[PDB]
């Protein structure tokens, strides 16, 4: 299986089950029909030059003005009809297949998509919409072009080349056979080596093009700054030099194409010259008819027509195979966090949260949690705070099982979250993160996202609960207002309110505020804090906060130092202890005063 | 006037022709001539080579005058092969010789448009998304290049060949044959075109669906965390699958239609083939035509219809290329709102005063903002401009840099109306630190050096020091070669403002503008940067446009705008004493800060 040379062959064999699904009968029928269309089309194209030979033969055999007229007429008509017919077969093959190709590549994409969702968070799925989109577009085009070239250019040509070898064998040579085989070998090898050089030139040209283009775009998007420094002439010169570098590279790449074409023309035409000369010489001895010259000429031109594209085909087939290989590598990549076999669902009857001696870090060379233990009582409002090395920023990620502890365990109710299904676990958890994100869709879609079947009544109830309902009411399209971009832009407080609403639709027993107000301004922070307190009403709530004043009303506060629980208690008890929390409090207070000073 | 014509493809091409035939470069003109010669040689060769084929056949079937027939046939066969290779050689030599011409012409068109875009008014608001613009321009470049190549090296050679084939078929056959092939070409073109319009529409629908599917997938992947938080994986998968199926259906239709065009083309071509070959053989029956003639006619027809095998795509591309090119010329045509007057003198700043003289202005003609604004800023003085929401102060810097002209009134620097001087000299007199400074996609050292064209490493260092950003750059791994902006290291607002101060330091302008310079900063950052700003304001005329009055209270004088006019003028104390608009504002701002101080 995967235990193989890892070449184009393996990638292709891996793709083969998509083309021959074994789920779908209809597609299998289509593949068969397409193959029949290939065989018919080749049969037709091989046959039609014989029709040409006969017409010539009848006019040359050949004592004057004879029934040769009827026969020659019949044969030219057969030849023309054959030409049209082969085209009909080829286009019919394309048509019958296209559904197969489209389905197979779709299923491959869907499999990759699903896996990418199963894979680890640590794969840094935070990047540019444009860059990713360009890459995926490029690869999609790559794999498609590749499939079409492989199935409908290379394979028919292998069949035709073999048939021409058998035919040329039976009726000529075998000097003819060796000459054409050597010609094909030289043609392929030459095309290949020149193509490798050409692909390198293409890459350089492409990179230069990107550079000139980046210069123009950066310049234009910075029109104000360019005016401010009166730098138009400068930017023009800057663009122009880049544009010149690009043009030089383009001239080189395009010229190298002329070289490949000429090289190919020489090979084909030496073969033409030799084959036709030899055919004439055979005719001179009465061994071969005059029709034979036409026969050989047609056979060779037909053979070498698909190889006219060979260079491009090769580059393309190469690139696609690379890209597919890449696809499969992702499908192959192992999943860091998995449900154990036959994992039970989490059942939350009492929503306590326990951290039991948790040792964790993102990377094995940097340990963040050094044996963290704490208990959060069901229904309590708790805060987790600490200074810079405390490790509090891991809590949410550990709790939703984005990662597993190196050592120790996390429990909800009485249960190790490592031993339950990931879906049931996340089903018990609500989060309002620091930067909530909106999908590119309506406010309603975004709120409804909290639970799969969510009704509009539910969206309304949640929107009320987060107090974003009036704002939505004052939009013309209300809940059908598109947001994100290109959509309406929301303020930070508005987005946090959507996030809270989303969680309200989910309606979880355990709710996490993960630096929820950290990006908000003061007035916004104070406003959203009452909504948060209200929404915390009959849930176990864990608030992870930088600014202590925002969490002072907590039932209890857990203070972390150096990956362990340093202090615990209510805000007054902690101030009374004169410990780490008290110090932080003083410090934050002092800074608040300082800003007020100025 | 060439611009005085119907707006079609012909006009667009005629506009492009001077780029192809420069009358500046000459070398390129030679290349164009040479390329045309390669077209002619290549055509002569391809038209000639079937005759060599015809003759070879003739020597084999009427070997009476052509002997030794083996020798005659061989010589002709070799002639034919040599001819094939030769036509290919001419064609590629033509491409090679032209390619520099093409690249240069399109480069110049691009440079003309670029220069224009910089000349056009700010109101076209040229700040938008990099990815979209880049993909569009890439699309347009590919589009125009492809149409040029198809026009010069597919359509035109085919016209030459088609005419030649008509003259030849005329002299030596038919002329029923001439009519038949011409009818065939006409049917072929018409069928191809009508099918192509339909196909192009299907292509557009397909493409739009593809983008939609890709966007759903990308939104999901970039939102892996949120998708996780809500257990929404299956939902997102189904959501991708639905779009993906819509795309696949559209693609299937589009590719199927390709099969229809190909089949229609083959029907037309092959009917012609059948008729021509029948007519030729029957002509042979009557002793009119040689058997070589059959081969000759067949070869001629296949050669004629090979470049037309691409006709559909070709048609789609050339059309699009022409549209895109027209768009280019439209930009070049668009008139310039703000221009130097003819033979404009340089602005000469000896004493750097600034005068606003009865200035009436608005961005748009139905909304007037400045209603006759007048003020004098003394050379070397430090002044602030403040006002409430409708005062119009946000226009001042834009008027000074002549992004726009006053509707009425004028602006003077050192007694010279800025409308009548060269824009470059005027802008040379002015420094600005704007509210949001922007960085080029390049190193931080480049961004600082940008203040003056020839800026030395030393000047950059001095400016960085004056901006108090030198220490920060030192602690960068790559120092001045640290890449910044998008695709680069992210700088804080204060860091960006400090880079802007450094650029202005490199520039060393006589007059300096702080245009809401600290308005995007937090309080401490603002307080830090203000001392730097004051130091750099030392011996310049400085104009500070500020929302927050406390940040400008130490000004030599303060200009208070209300409703597009000068309401109040004077020192911060004179203004508090008057108990006027500035006083009210001051009081209110103080109140607000205290209220904010309250929440702690
Ligand atoms: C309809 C075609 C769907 C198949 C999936 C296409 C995704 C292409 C991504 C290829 C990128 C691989 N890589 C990283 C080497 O570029
Ligand atoms: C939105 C209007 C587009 C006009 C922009 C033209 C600026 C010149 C950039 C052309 C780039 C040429 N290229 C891609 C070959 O480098
Ligand atoms: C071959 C290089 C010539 C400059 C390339 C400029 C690209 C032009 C893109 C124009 C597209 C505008 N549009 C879609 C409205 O037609
Ligand atoms: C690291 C990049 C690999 C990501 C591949 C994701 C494949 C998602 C499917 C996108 C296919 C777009 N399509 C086929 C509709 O054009």
């Amino acid at each position: 299986p995967k235990d193989a040379r890892h070449d184009g062959w393996q990638t292709l064999k891996r793709f083969l089950p998509y083309l021959w699904p074994a789920d779908n009968a209809v597609l299998r029928r289509r593949v068969v029909g397409a193959i029949l269309m290939v065989l018919l089309g080749k049969a037709t194209t091989l046959a039609l030059p014989f029709a040409y030979k006969k017409a010539v033969d009848a006019m040359t055999l050949g004592g004057g003005a004879q029934p040769a007229l009827t026969v020659a007429l019949a044969f030219v008509l057969a030849y023309a009809l054959g030409r049209f017919s082969g085209v009909l077969f080829d286009n019919l093959r394309n048509i019958v297949f296209e559904r197969v190709g489209q389905d197979a590549t779709r299923h491959l994409a869907e499999n990759v998509f699903a896996r990418l969702h199963k894979l680890s968070l640590r794969f840094h799925l935070a990047r540019r919409t444009g860059e990713v989109t360009k890459v995926i577009e490029r690869g999609t085009k790559s794999i498609d072009t590749m499939l079409y070239f492989l199935l409908f250019n290379i394979a028919p040509t292998v069949i035709e080349l073999t048939a021409v070898i058998v035919i040329f064998w039976l009726n000529f040579g075998l000097g003819l056979v060796t000459a054409t085989i050597l010609a094909v070998i030289a043609y392929v090898w030459t095309t290949r080596t020149i193509t490798e050089w050409r692909t390198h030139l293409r890459e350089k040209m492409n990179r230069l093009d990107g550079q000139a283009l980046a210069r123009a775009v950066d310049s234009l998007l910075n029109y104000e700054t360019v005016k401010y420094f009166g730098a138009e002439s400068r930017e023009e010169a800057r663009y122009a030099s880049a544009a010149r570098a690009y043009a030089d590279a383009a001239v080189k790449s395009e010229n190298s194409l002329g070289l490949l074409n000429i090289a190919q023309a020489l090979i084909v035409n030496l073969l033409m010259a030799g084959a036709m000369a030899w055919t004439v010489y055979g005719w001179s001895q009465g061994k071969l008819t005059v029709g034979d010259l036409v026969f050989v000429n047609t056979y060779l031109t037909q053979l070498f027509r698909p190889l006219d594209m060979l260079g491009m085909v090769y580059r393309t087939i190469r690139q696609g195979l690379i890209d597919m290989a890449e696809m499969f590598r992702l499908i192959d990549t192992h999943i860091e966090v998995a449900d154990v076999p036959n994992a039970p669902a989490l059942v939350v009857n009492r929503p306590s949260v326990t951290f039991d001696n948790v040792v964790f870090g993102y990377d094995r060379d940097r340990e963040i949690l050094h044996g963290l233990s704490f208990e959060v009582a069901a229904g309590s409002r708790v805060a987790i705070v600490g200074p810079s090395g405390a490790g509090k920023s891991t809590i949410a990620r550990l709790l939703f099982r984005f990662y597993d502890p190196w050592e120790g365990r996390i429990l909800i109710d009485g249960q190790d979250i490592a031993h339950v299904t990931q879906t049931s676990l996340r089903a018990a958890l609500g989060i309002v993160p620091q930067d909530s994100v909106l999908f590119n869709d309506t406010i309603g879609y975004n709120i409804a996202y909290g639970r799969d079947g969510a009704s509009r009544a539910e969206v309304d109830a949640a929107a009320k609960g987060a107090a974003i309902a009036d704002f939505i009411a004052r939009l013309p399209q209300g809940y059908d207002t598109e947001v994100g971009e290109r959509g309406l832009k929301l303020s930070g407080g508005e987005k946090q309110r959507v996030a809270i609403a989303r969680t309200l639709v989910k309606n979880p027993p355990i709710l996490l505020f993960d630096e929820a107000t950290s990006a908000l301004d003061t007035r916004t922070e104070q406003d959203i804090l009452s909504t948060m307190r209200a929404v915390a009403s009959h849930r176990t709530t864990i608030s992870i906060a930088h600014r202590l004043s925002t969490i002072a009303d907590s039932d209890t506060i857990l203070v972390l130092d150096q990956g362990r629980l340093a202090e615990q208690g209510s805000h007054l008890d902690l101030l009374r202890r004169d410990g780490l929390y008290a110090e932080m409090w003083a410090r934050q207070a002092a800074e608040s005063a300082e800003v007020s000073e100025a």
